[PDB]
Formats: structure tokens, sequence, C-alpha cells
């Protein structure tokens, strides 16, 4: 099913909308009430994942997914909404079922952060059987 | 704040914290692990940080996260409990860095270092309008 190539970088735009600020991540948070609108370090780092997802995709075989198992990186400036934030995967390693990225990110004004990301291929049906053991 | 301070809190998680939860546009995380997402996670964390910084600050002062670095070595499914605690490692000039762990009641889940920067926050508003479209 032909594999990925170290070292090619992978693109991801999205435009930031008003509900992916620091409040909408935790709604139930009384004591970021007053927190600047801007796009949420927890939501950049889905982002991140999000871009990652994307690129490994069609080299996944059926019934193949992912988890991210770490992340790294800077959030050296912030975003309103409407500026689109291009996230920039590009693939360091593929060990086994780990793969390493560095990632970065820019909303057309400003670089918004970077450093790396690590994932773990996954088969979803038998990890979900590993999960409920805790459930 | 001092050095080597710990806070805590713990939070049940809902479905609603799921990895196709945070983001409901992707269709690429459509098919995820029900588990507690990664940029979840970290909220949690900075919350905990927040909370811990709150009573220091002076008013009109709040915080931005500007780094984090952690782990997430094991999956936690809807309705375990996450324990998270922030430590305070160091302060320099507006700029502070917690080591965060998480566990769920049964693994330790994830743990790392997260910085945050103090900002006045009618200032720093409005930078933000002026970078808005």
């Amino acid at each position: 099913k032909d594999g990925m190539r170290v070292g090619e970088r992978f693109t991801h735009d999205f435009v930031v909308p008003p509900h992916k600020t620091v409040r909408h991540l935790y709604p139930e948070s009384p004591e970021f009430a007053e927190a600047p609108e801007v796009f949420a370090t927890g939501f950049m780092v889905g982002l991140m994942e999000w871009a990652c997802v994307r690129a490994m995709a069609p080299y996944l075989e059926p019934g193949e997914g992912s988890l991210g198992t770490a992340i790294c990186v800077t959030h050296t400036a912030a975003t309103p909404p409407g500026l689109t934030v291009t996230v920039t995967a590009e693939l360091r390693s593929v060990e086994g079922r780990r793969l390493s990225w560095r990632v970065s990110a820019h909303d057309g004004v400003d670089e918004i952060g970077s450093g790396t990301h690590e994932r773990a291929v996954i088969h979803l049906e038998k990890f979900n059987a590993k999960v409920r053991q805790k459930t």
C-alpha cells in the first residue's frame, strides 16, 4: 500500500471561526470567562494532529487509525477568528507503528508556533478492546 | 507565587470530550477512538495552571499558554476521573513554567511541561482586534 516518504511537507489550511477560543474548549470553566477571544492552544494542538492524520490516511490499511502520543510545541502569537491558520506537517521518520513529525503553523500574519508531534498507528477495533477494559 | 507549589483538580471525562468533539468539522476524525482528546487534556492542564495563578494576578491581568510539551501515553474512555497536577517549576519575566501530569485512576496518561505569559487583558485585547480582518 506504498509507505510515507520522510521529509515530505503537507499543508492543512483552516479558517478560524469564533467557536475555537479558550472558552469554547471548556465551556464548563468559569475561570476562563475573561480569556481573550483567540484560537486556543488546545485547539491548535488538535489542528496539528488533524494535519498529520489527513496526511497518513491514504497510507493506512483497512481498520487502521492513529492516536497522538506526544506533542511539543510553542504557541508564540495569538490568532483572532477570521484568519486562516496553515499547518505544515513534515514526516521525520517512521519506526514500526511510530511516526514522528515536525509541525508548525502560521495565521497568514505571524508564525504562531512550531515543534514536534508523535503518533501511533493502531487497529481501531482491537484498540477499543484494550480501552474498554478500562471503561 | 512560589516555585514548587502545587495545584490539583479532578475531572470526570464526559462523552463530549472525545477526539471527534474537539473538531466536529473533521471528517478525518469521525472514526477516531472514543477517548479523551490530547487537545482537551492540554486544556485541562492549562486550566489547572490558570486557577493556581489567579489569586496572584493583579486586577485586569490574565495569561496565555505559550508552550506545551507533553506525552499522552494511555487513553481514557468517558466516565473515568482524570486528576491533573500542576507544579510551578520556574518564573522569569512575565513567564511561568509548570510541570504537569495527569492520571485517570488506572494509568498515568501523560505529563510534561507548560509555559504561560501573564498579560494585561485590555492592552492585549486591543492588539488582537488590530490583527482581526
